[PDB]
């Protein structure tokens, strides 16, 4: 399947992306001018090779077993990872014709930004997510060190040594953390706090160009016996939804067992086209899992100068949609 | 008071620290090979000036009105601080007696790890508890920006003033997601997640030299009407509390009224002893505010090889204890 080879494909860029990393410092360490700076670049180089192995276990694993990988919005994904190799390899051409530290520097904090990239973490937890939390970097017993140091004679690339340890594993965290924070482990999908903080900075760009914009929330109902498989619906619809999205276009988790969408720009014209298309999707691909009756509601508009009070207006108006959608379910998909 | 000095002396020295750096690399533009990487510097500098703003806003606010300066353990942090500084200033020297570009390169990563410390963030985000969440960086509109440059010309100059922003940015979005997840707002104690993360490496390290360790579960009752100022016992109690550890212990939101003291190493036969005289200075540093009665469960041992589950079992143990100090209370202070 095209969507299980992006996945692979993503899991292969994110692996081979740290290896052109590690690479690139470890040319930086060979056209060190000190010890110092040589020891730095080696283990900076050494600690992104250790980390990206954690890609090479994915892969490994999923020869031996069937593993979800799960990745917010793939193709789009993967178009970026691709990008930023394309990139990488330009400013490496540029570092080659004319290498000195200073552009060594540049370059390092450039690769230092790109692989922040959330795709990294996102793949980084499946097998925390499995079995359980982040450990304990010690940025207390890195200082600590840096502080006994002070004044000491014939350290410093000893210091070097563990400045490079230290900052890819502080590193290394803040992403694990950003994606804690930003993205749903099971789904993929944003969180609820990371949604409407992609999209409160969204909002206000709507604003000022006056653009219409839409609030959608997505309730699914399968089949119950009274009082796993839930978690396995999630992960489809959450994949049939994102199919549904454009580039400008936001999903996150909302309620528990419910999804929230961000749609700009939003012509109202077709506003009840695509919400039925989506609810179709969502029914048609299910089929073959457990069949699942998804119920829609969807408020639009333009947002004034309170733009957090808009976003939460619309938002509470999409909910009171969804409620008739669900209940008063005429139609399950309610639009206003 | 030397406590109320030492807060305002670490929202100086926050101040003083981005300050510091931001003259640092406005010392590196001034030496930069070429305008690319003097841009970068420039860059850098302004954004973490613009930054130590809030610092500046902390003290004028804080002449205008009480506000509460919220800090995990104040005088260990102000000391980690002015070594920091010190450091800094030392690594400025080696620096002047040998400027280079690889020079400047290794104190910019320095100062990029120093000024991770917490304090900073623990400060930062007094404003935005106060009224609401942290605000998108955008990872992905920076990017697609380096994206749509791959192949251009003459935007090597934009380009590295666009690198320095984000880094800047989404490097200060780090400390500020480490905050909120390792540090609870109210009391300035580890959240519970927090203090889990950070005894478990301490408590791997106990099981390697046989350490006797302990946990401590404090619970207080103040007096209630049936069914505010909770927030501000509690703010009294975590700095009692604080104030009776070592360096090598560690104090956490444990139940929600609750709090968690990691102790390392216990020496057994004064165990009863401190957490006796903690629950006096507790109610007794209480008199002034409202009477609270302290009830504190404690357990402690040495940890086998399974390190997780000795912890699990010293906190199933101090919550026992607990349940006794407070209902079968004959002891307000029940160790084993």
């Amino acid at each position: 399947g095209m969507s299980g080879d992006i996945l692979n494909d993503i899991v292969a860029a994110c692996l081979e992306l740290e290896r052109k990393a590690s690479s690139v410092f470890k040319m930086f360490a060979a056209h060190a001018g000190s010890d110092e700076a040589r020891r730095f670049w080696e283990t900076v180089a050494d600690e992104t090779r250790h980390h990206s192995a954690v890609y090479e276990r994915l892969q490994e694993r999923g020869g031996r077993e069937n593993l979800p990988i799960i990745i917010y919005k793939p193709a789009e994904t993967l178009e970026e990872l691709e990008m930023i190799g394309k990139s990488i390899d330009e400013q490496v051409e540029r570092y080659t014709e004319a290498p000195s530290s200073e552009a060594a520097c540049l370059l390092g904090f450039r690769l230092q930004l790109y692989l922040l990239h959330p795709a990294f973490a996102s793949l980084c937890r499946l097998t925390r997510d499995a079995s359980e939390d982040l450990p304990d970097i010690g940025y207390g017993r890195y200082l600590r060190r840096f502080i006994d140091g002070i004044g000491s004679c014939g350290l410093a690339t000893a210091e070097t040594e563990l400045l490079g340890e230290a900052l890819f594993r502080l590193w290394n965290e803040a992403r694990q953390l950003a994606a804690q924070s930003h993205f749903d482990a099971l789904t993929g999908v944003m969180t609820r706090a990371g949604f409407f903080k992609t999209v409160g900075s969204l909002a206000y760009a709507a604003q000022r160009s006056g653009s219409n914009v839409g609030i959608m929330l997505i309730d699914l109902d399968y089949f119950k016996l009274v009082g796993q498989t839930g978690d396995r619906i999630l992960q489809l619809v959450a994949e049939t939804i994102t199919s549904h999205l454009r580039r400008s276009d936001v999903v996150g988790r909302y309620d528990g067992d419910e999804f929230v969408v961000y749609l700009s720009p939003v012509e109202p014209a077709s506003l009840r086209t695509v919400a039925e298309n989506l609810r179709r999707s969502i029914e048609e691909e299910s089929a073959r899992m457990v069949p699942v009756t998804a119920s829609i509601g969807v408020a639009q508009g333009i947002l004034g100068t309170d733009v957090d009070g808009g976003i939460e207006e619309l938002v509470r108006l999409a909910d009171e949609c969804l409620m008739q959608a669900k209940y008063t379910g005429k139609n399950k998909v309610v639009v206003k």
